[PDB]
């Protein structure tokens, strides 16, 4: 109810569908001209956003102080439109919740809200060599181009879906320090 209303608000205001080389993805707008996507979406020099080609200025793929990939990429965009600033809503520390909502917004999964329940910290996800840090985990039957989906609990955006399997989703946690000071 309040958890849900938040998720809907966030989708309206700050979530868009973005197309790359690699396909459509849910993308979060964070502030100004800055937005995040799964690193594996592999954004180029431009990205389509709700019909429109948009020039990508910078593209930063996040790693930890060890150079392990966090599976998130920040992109600054050549655009006039500004996003509602949601840095206050992104926690300073990796956050868990008993009542997660996953938000997905593509042509396949438009404006789709999935309460996944418990989102727990698992830290190091070591699959193959392809290790990753700061992951979250939740029960969700994952397919494909749910990638980019956003995890909420009330007032907070805590995560970004980047992975999964038959029974579980994997997100990259969000920390306010990933963006500029306020």
């Amino acid at each position: 109810g309040p958890g849900f209303d938040y998720a809907v608000a966030m989708a309206k205001r700050n979530i868009v569908t973005a197309t790359t080389s690699k396909g459509e993805f849910t993308m979060l707008g964070v502030h100004d001209n800055v937005a995040i996507l799964p690193t594996h979406a592999s954004p180029g020099e431009s990205i389509v956003i709700d019909g429109k080609e948009v020039e990508i200025l910078d593209a930063k793929a996040l790693e930890d102080q060890a150079g392990t990939n966090l599976e998130i990429t920040i992109i600054t965009l050549k655009r006039n439109e500004k996003f509602r600033d949601i840095r206050p809503h992104i926690p300073t520390q990796i956050t868990e919740t008993n009542d997660g909502v996953l938000i997905v917004n593509t042509s396949k999964y438009p404006n789709m809200y999935v309460p996944v329940g418990a989102v727990t910290e698992q830290g190091y996800l070591n699959l193959g060599g392809r290790q990753t840090a700061r992951t979250l985990m939740y029960n969700f039957p994952t397919r494909a181009g749910q990638c980019g989906g956003v995890i909420t609990c009330t007032g907070k955006v805590i995560g970004m879906h980047v992975g999964g399997n038959g029974s579980h989703g994997f997100a990259a946690a969000l920390k306010r320090s990933y963006f500029t000071q306020s």
